[PDB]
């Protein structure tokens, strides 16, 4: 039986760039480096960096929607969301479903997504309006 | 300040291959499903599989290192993993780190990964015989 999430290990191209961007933009904390890779923890998640030479900075257009997104209470979105635009980070998307949301890039092009919101609130915002098709499982 | 991971979403090329596979091999709870879409839970994880037609079923050698690992006991782990290989579930590679894991990959190449062990044990691991160049905060 799965429990949850173990980890999450991304590939980065530059090491100390993309720990920096974990770190100090996103405020992750760090607790270990070596010469291929890093261990950051962001609450619950566990998250590796792993300096890998088949990773290219891939702009959001030559990537799929597959992306990764952490919880923010409301209080701390708006100003958390306009310290990364004003550091040069990146956004990919405009947000367009139920709850605050920030979608922005990684160093290496990673689509990564700021939210306000859990799956219980989703679940019940979709009953209220459903997408396209939509069924619900009890 | 962010508190930890609110969702996990995958691109996938074909919905109910996909939702099959989360939901039916590695046992997730399927919550709603959509024409494009699909939410599904695993403990605290939401994870969301998107339809689309950009996806590329990826063959592991053309992919980075970039994978997604979930938590599995001790005791379950070697029967769930045996499920898995008779299910004709890849594998992308050896486990050659610290505490039992099994390296698979999702019908368009994601990777995947079983594993047993907390970030606490790993860096428990590391300083008895810490990597190159490995310095500790
Ligand atoms: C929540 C799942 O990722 C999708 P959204 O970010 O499009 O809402
Ligand atoms: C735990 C970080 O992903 C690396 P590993 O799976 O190679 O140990
Ligand atoms: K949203
Ligand atoms: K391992
Ligand atoms: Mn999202
Ligand atoms: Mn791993």
């Amino acid at each position: 039986m799965l429990s949850g999430l173990n980890h999450l290990t991304l590939a980065v191209s530059q090491l100390a760039p993309s720990v920096a961007f974990y770190q100090q933009l996103l405020g992750m904390t760090l607790h270990a480096r070596w010469d291929s890779g890093a261990y950051l923890s962001c609450g619950d998640l566990w998250l590796c960096l792993s300096l890998d030479p088949q990773r290219r900075v891939t702009p959001p257009e030559e990537s799929d929607y597959t992306h990764y997104a952490f919880s923010i209470s409301e209080a701390d979105f708006a100003s958390f969301a306009a310290r990364l635009e004003a550091a040069g980070v990146a956004v990919w998307k405009l947000n367009r479903s139920e709850g605050a949301s920030h979608y922005f890039l990684d160093p290496d092009g990673h689509k990564l997504e700021l939210h306000v919101g859990s799956l219980a609130q989703r679940l019940a915002a979709c009953r209220e309006q459903p997408y396209k098709g939509m069924v619900f499982f009890e």
